[PDB]
């Protein structure tokens, strides 16, 4: 699959031939209750980050791109990717690095007196050209170089960032409405509370903890022995929706306490009508775009391409692992082409460019996964789940009355649950846990038995140092260099690590799949 | 040991003979960190209910019996019972039915124009006479008739009462300080808040949930593989103290929110100085005790003896079961005599009559229990744990500055945890769980393989009906007759059940111990 065919666009046609014959099976496998449960869960997990990043992006870019644009982009791109994608299980949405790049580009354009939206259009054109060139030469074959080392480092970092962001949101809620002896009861509540409120912080904390605990308990009940088998599994599949419903109703019955709720724009309207229209003009919105700027937009296009390529391809590698029991097969060349080309086309309309997200995609895959009598029996691989998630995200603007009832604390707890669950499949997390377990309690696995405990611990420590460096770079102002450090981890594995460690130990610890040799 | 020796006071002498030789080993066994952890845990578990019941009794008795009297009685009774008791594991304290009887007798006295404390003293005289007569006749042999049926029904009822009372106290906290849009800050803060306060109800809920969660997680931590062996066991033993410290610190660092704190009397004085003195004269403080009343106190004293004897003997049965691995052993005759005689002594001084609590006794047993790496390897039997707990309870007034820092929410969570852990060892709870499990998942136990599933479920349903009847009796104002209804289960087991169940089914279901049947 990843190997170069040697012919122009060979990988893309190979992926098409490999995946599209199973198109009828993709629709047929969707008709199941687990599919509906995954649809609801991933719909919430994709809608909430869309709104959060839309708000942040509208704040940073002066509403040039806002919540409505991001929601429409997510809906359209998800629909198209599910319909025509080699790996339908991936969920395309905005991520933190993209927001950082967008704000940096906005600041640069402000400094240089250029139109931000037109610069984005030209970056999108350059991205389309670059992705066409890459897919032509089967540049996705380079994904083979990315080892389990980099995959697990990236997944662990993403999960840690997710958990830390959830806790940071909780800290922000507490700081906005601190527990104080005296409050003011004339506080304006529009657009947001203008002062501290009583019971808001503790109520939000209680709601988040309750939803997290309910989701975890239902997850345990899924594989437990209580109740019949089929009914137990059916209830467990709907665990997250049930927890969300329980906590939403609990908050709803509480009427004298204020808690923040999901907010969606009234209608499908451009965020800043004065600043932009629905369709951007590449030549110029109000003034002539510079020739030098349109020619130099290639470099920002290169940075965005690195971001999207790294994220999407690593997500594809994680989801398509042999342990996941994926059998239909994913296409690296088709997925990258679709994602980057759609991002470039959206840039023309002024919508953001989206990339497959690690946590959303992993949660989508695990939600469809069915586990037989601690082993993954099968994964319900189909296109309808992601298609319906994208359709609902697009319809979220119309579903204002239902959405406004859901507190943000419930979703924060759900996101903590998502991070914790996504930490399961990483071997780096398992070795981090083994750091605490005494040696005798270590499991019987190829790397535990064939590696001296101290050497394996040194391996995990080096990975932890890499994670710490990546986190420091992410926090530092030059957060856009994170993809380059992630790439640099590959030379660390291929060159530096062999000097410290013997070949056999590297083979056991950094195995491609969960198998011996 | 239950069989009558044929000589008056033979059982008492046999018990003291059996228990005296280990006395030297009892003090030696106390030297271990587990002992200190159990001391702290049981100290909190005994102190908090003592204050609760003392305050409630003072409210009901117009200060004729308050917190100081209960604290002194509990302290002295614990010291004496630990010094001379056949079962040091039992924890002597005040339980609900004693409170109910005290209030009922107060109402009866007010109806008949009698002094409550003097009637209590005469009842104590009659109770001492009753216990002396019973021990003389070896009446403790009737305890052998108490089978697993009544024992487990009583334990399940007490644990359910613990959980229900904790949740009812939480509901009371939420009712006193409801979540409302607007509060008033002119509310007077002494003696207690005179109106709703912000963040108090939610903060109490959060503290209770946090302490319960930390206690459960530290329980899981002891049996898990994390951290070294000895270190992990040491942490696990101190689990409840550690959770209490964590939540107390969390509350302490929060400054602008009020949570009900532990209230210990400043000095050792009678609750109502004018009403009564330290020593109650039998003929009455204010008026002569009617001769007819001192003669009729035999009936209320008879009821009190029935109740206290039932509670203490059943608790001794629970603690001294063969599965508990109580190697040194204990005697029913001696501990009953000590408990009842000391209750009468307390009645003479005016303090109440204390009986060994079920949940506290079971929790002190479990705290001292040492489990091999799934089973009870042994149980530590020391006279120093109970003695130290009693000494600390007596020292509570002297430790007011630290004890006043402990919120009631932490102790409510600790009591919920205590009930939950008490539910562990009851086979009635196991069969209640089995009701939900499918037949294939049922464990390999004598009453599962030997007994048809539907007959076992019928047995469980009959026990549940008995529990429901006991609960209804406890709620209805006939709660004082609850021990009578509890003892009615013995005729049920010896008469009614054999009609429906073959002998083999009863042998399997109601096995006295975990042995071949
Ligand atoms: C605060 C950290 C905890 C103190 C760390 C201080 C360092 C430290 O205490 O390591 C001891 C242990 C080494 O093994 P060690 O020989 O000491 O003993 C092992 C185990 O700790 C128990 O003693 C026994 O298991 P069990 O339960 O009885 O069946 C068994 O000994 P035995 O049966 O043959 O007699 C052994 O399996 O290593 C760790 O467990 C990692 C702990 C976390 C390392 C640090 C994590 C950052
Ligand atoms: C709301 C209550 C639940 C619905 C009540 C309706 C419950 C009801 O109708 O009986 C079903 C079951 C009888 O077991 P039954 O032989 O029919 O089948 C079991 C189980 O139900 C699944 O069918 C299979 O488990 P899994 O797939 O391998 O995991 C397996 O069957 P199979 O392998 O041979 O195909 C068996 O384990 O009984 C209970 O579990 C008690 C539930 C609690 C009873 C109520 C307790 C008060
Ligand atoms: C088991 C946990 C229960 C306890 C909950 C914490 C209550 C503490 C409140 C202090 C008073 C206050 O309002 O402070 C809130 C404080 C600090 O804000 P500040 O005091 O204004 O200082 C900030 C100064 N600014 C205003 C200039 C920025 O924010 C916090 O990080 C509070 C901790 C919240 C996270 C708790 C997570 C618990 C885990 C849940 C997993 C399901
Ligand atoms: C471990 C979970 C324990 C949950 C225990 C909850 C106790 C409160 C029960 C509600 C009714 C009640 O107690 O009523 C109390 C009040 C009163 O209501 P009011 O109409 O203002 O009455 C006015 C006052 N009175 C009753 C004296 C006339 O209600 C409330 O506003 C409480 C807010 C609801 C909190 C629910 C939190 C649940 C979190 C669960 C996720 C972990
Ligand atoms: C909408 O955007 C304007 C900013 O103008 C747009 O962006 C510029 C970079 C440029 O491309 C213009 O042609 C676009 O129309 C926001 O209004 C600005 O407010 C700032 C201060 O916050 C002020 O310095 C600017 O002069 C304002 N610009 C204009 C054109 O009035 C406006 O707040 C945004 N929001 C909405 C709801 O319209
Ligand atoms: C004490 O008892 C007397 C007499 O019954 C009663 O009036 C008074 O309220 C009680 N309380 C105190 C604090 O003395």
């Amino acid at each position: 699959p990843l190997q170069q065919t040697g012919q122009l666009f060979g990988g893309l046609v190979r992926d098409i031939r490999r995946r599209y014959p199973y198109y009828l099976s993709d629709i047929t496998d969707a008709f199941s209750p687990q599919v509906l449960a995954a649809v609801i869960f991933i719909y919430f997990a994709a809608l909430s980050p869309a709104i959060t990043f839309g708000g942040l992006l509208g704040e940073k870019t002066r509403n040039q791109m806002g919540v409505s644009e991001l929601l429409i982009s997510t809906a359209v791109q998800g629909i198209l990717f599910a319909l025509l994608g080699a790996q339908p299980l991936l969920v395309v949405g905005f991520s933190g690095p993209l927001l950082v790049f967008e704000e940096a580009f906005f600041s640069f354009c402000e400094t240089n007196g250029l139109e931000y939206i037109v610069g984005r259009v030209w970056i999108g054109f350059w991205l389309i050209l670059l992705v066409v060139l890459v897919v032509a030469f089967e540049g996705s074959f380079l994904v083979r170089f990315i080892s389990r080392y980099t995959q697990e480092i990236f997944s662990f970092l993403i999960s840690l960032i997710f958990i830390y962001e959830t806790f940071s949101k909780l800290i922000k809620i507490f700081q906005d409405h601190p527990l104080q002896k005296t409050y003011n009861y004339n506080v304006l509540m529009v657009p947001k509370p203008q002062g501290p409120l009583p019971n808001t912080a503790l109520l939000s904390l209680v709601l988040m903890a309750g939803t997290f605990f309910f989701a975890m308990m239902l997850r345990k009940f899924k594989n437990s022995s209580y109740f019949p088998g089929k009914l137990r599994r059916v209830i467990g599949d709907f665990g997250v929706p049930i927890s969300i419903l329980i906590m939403v109703l609990v908050d709803f019955f509480i009427q004298d306490t204020y808690t923040q709720k999901l907010s969606v724009p009234d209608g499908f309207k451009v965020s800043n009508s004065s600043a932009r229209g629905w369709v951007i003009h590449p030549l110029g919105l109000r003034s002539e775009f510079p020739i030098w700027m349109m020619f130099a937009s290639a470099l920002p296009a290169l940075l965005v391409f690195i971001l999207i390529f790294l994220e999407s391809q690593i997500t594809t590698l994680i989801v398509s692992k042999p342990e996941r029991k994926m059998v239909k097969g994913s296409g690296f060349h088709l997925d990258l082409l679709l994602v980057v080309g759609m991002g470039g086309v959206a840039a023309l309309f002024g919508m953001p460019w989206l990339s497959a997200t690690t946590v959303r995609s992993v949660t989508h895959a695990n939600a469809l996964t069915v586990m037989g009598k601690a082993q993954i029996q099968e994964v319900k691989e189909q296109r309808i789940s992601g298609l319906l998630v994208a359709v609902l995200v697009g319809l979220s603007i119309l579903m204002e009355p239902i959405l406004s009832r859901i507190p943000l604390a419930v979703l924060f707890g759900i996101f903590l649950y998502m991070g914790v669950t996504s930490l399961s499949g990483i071997q780096l997390f398992d070795r981090i846990l083994l750091l605490f377990k005494p040696p005798k309690y270590h499991p019987d696995v190829p790397y535990v038995k064939r590696v001296k405990t101290w050497r394996m611990h040194l391996f995990t420590g080096i990975q932890i140092i890499c994670l710490a460096v990546l986190w420091v770079v992410k926090s530092t102002p030059a957060s856009l260099a994170l993809p380059f450090v992630l790439i640099l981890t590959v030379p660390l594995r291929r060159v530096l690590l062999p000097l410290i460690f013997r070949n056999v130990e590297l083979q056991c610890l950094d195995a491609d799949d969960a198998k011996a040799t």
